[PDB]
């Protein structure tokens, strides 16, 4: 239900191999993990969560644009890409969370639709 | 040193009274208040710090853009911006955080000049 | 070879309907009519061209973007989105054209692959 | 009446030097130079026009991408970048045009304020 997407604006391409974390608001107000993985070849990554398990909260995706530079021989600005967001407060919904990475500059999309 | 520049790209102004947060980050890795306003009337925000406290480090500066397209009546998707970098003496001195806000999407840019 | 795909930033949705118009640059010059179409429910429009057809050139993709926002009860900025480069000057590639809208704000991005 | 801005993404830092062509439709629907110009080392391109020649029309604004990123060695995707609007008396009358480059991507945006 929960789909990151990651471009990379220098190279023209997907962003492989960009390491993703996920965290879920607690009812303490602490970051828990949730889910992570690497974008694959397309630059996306699926299957971080079920339905069951994808509940109404505040979820925090972290995208580790740092790591992803520095390969590349680039010294970026940012320290990584975070995206903070109510989900499922109305029912369940798929989310694609579109990242499009520059190393001074990054833009963030998401995309929800009615499964 | 650091300016925070917010624009709006549904109507095409700058962002009139965000709210923005900086923080630097602590040895016990917390976050802790450095500064904080609003954005003013051309949606910028200046005199957050001093070259003098502004030291090397690591900080953080939170937009809440989500009271933003509230007041504005419209259901945004992002709880706030967050905008996360390391602060470097070596060498280049202002710091321009811009960032470019829709209800589903925003942008950031840094230009760091001399 | 080459797929156009917009999105919308104020409604976190695929932008649908939206009129797209391709055009090579002849030898004269002047713009020749290449394709056209519009975006399907997913915001994305294939088909456009063969691989046959899709020669070395400059090409222009022109998104209507104005009719869009207008249908939405918006006055938008800009009159379209137009988006202008050099194809298959090294060999054939696949062209993926990303346009992301706001009313006075798009971006363009393009993902070249090669097949 | 008309301002251009121009930023460069892969390196935090204004694009000096960008080439800027304005043009005006004509009723023959075709271009007519208008106004060009090189930004300036704040990346920003002023006096583009005045009040007075600055009537209704339709505009366009042409960036040369292109040469900025070949002479900084970085092979680039689009040919140049244009932004193509009607300019309208009711009723805001400064144009800022902002773009934000990449190698293979671009963003515009548009600040019209009074």
């Amino acid at each position: 239900m929960l789909m990151v997407k990651v471009l990379d604006a220098v190279r023209g391409s997907p962003a492989i191999n960009v390491a993703v974390h996920v965290f879920r608001k607690a009812a303490d107000d602490t970051w828990e993990p949730f889910a992570s993985g690497k974008t694959s070849e397309s630059g996306e990554l699926h299957g971080l969560t079920t339905e069951e398990e994808f509940v109404e909260g505040i979820y925090k995706v972290e995208i580790d644009t740092k790591s992803y530079w520095k390969a590349l021989g680039i010294s970026p600005f940012h320290e990584h890409a975070e995206v903070v967001f109510t989900a499922n407060d109305s029912g369940p919904r798929r989310y694609t969370i579109a990242a499009l990475l520059s190393p001074y500059s990054y833009s963030t999309t998401a995309v929800v639709t009615n499964p």
